[PDB]
């Protein structure tokens, strides 16, 4: 139903891209419509979820995408949450070493954690990372980024 | 309704203590807490929906019993702080270094609780479960070396522990 966001929020960017992920990856149904205010919230039915995580797991519940968003197939729920929690705990700021790691990790894997499809981690780090020297030095990251950008960004979303 | 847990898991203990916190902290209404079972994986079957792991079930519980404002100190506007402490902990796989202990002890110096000045927070719960293993074998001289932590732990143990938990 009603998903209130914030105009320039990395967290709101995350939620938008999550909604897009839902649209593109799971819908084959009424998504929420977006409003803007000071603080993220989600009024659904007669319940009111507040803030990002509450809203994230709320949506995840509403739309039954937990096994997808957290890669339950491969039993890598722990890895996913550990990455997104690490990122959010570092206030969504990525050191250049994390940047070079990420490239080393995207060397073999198509995505950051799953070998199959996009994860919640991919979403978080996408929004959190969103010239030429970087594009050639950190080629795997650039590829991954372009791939996510074209495959996932859709109806809501941010800049391209 | 029905909550399934795991026999030797910090995460399971966390959910137990969360239920205890709900019981103690949140007479007019006497609502039905979930019943506890033990399998190989945490779950929570409520109505006809099934929430699958620690954080899904945690936020499920938090929604059902509407204790978010207490657990995250929304009164004091310290939600972010709470989130970042428990997230830092979860990112470190609930592992606490001795380096953490000496600074955590300093953080608990004047303060009754880890983050809140009022009542126990979700942070307090997580760190309670996470240090219980590290403290139920720590010597008295050492246990007193970080005294504020000891006081806090005892506080929590006596105030929160109830029927649901099993920490000794």
């Amino acid at each position: 139903c009603v998903l209130t966001l914030v105009k320039d929020d990395i967290k709101s960017d995350i939620l938008k891209l999550v909604l897009d992920y839902i649209k593109v990856t799971v819908v084959q149904v009424k998504l929420p419509e977006i409003c803007y205010d000071k603080k993220i919230t989600l009024q659904y039915k007669n319940k009111t979820y507040k803030d990002l995580f509450c809203t994230l797991y709320a949506l995840i519940d509403i739309y039954d995408c937990y096994s997808e968003l957290f890669n339950e197939d491969e039993g890598k729920v722990s890895e996913n949450e550990e990455f997104i929690f690490h990122l959010a705990s570092d206030k969504y700021i990525l050191k250049q070493s994390d940047m070079k790691h990420l490239n080393d990790l995207l060397c073999e894997k198509s995505y950051i954690i799953s070998n199959k499809h996009a994860s919640i981690v991919d979403i978080f780090y996408f929004c959190a990372i969103h010239a030429v020297k970087e594009r050639i030095e950190f080629s795997y990251i650039y590829r991954w980024y372009l791939h996510i950008q074209e495959t996932l960004l859709a109806n809501f979303s941010t800049l391209k």
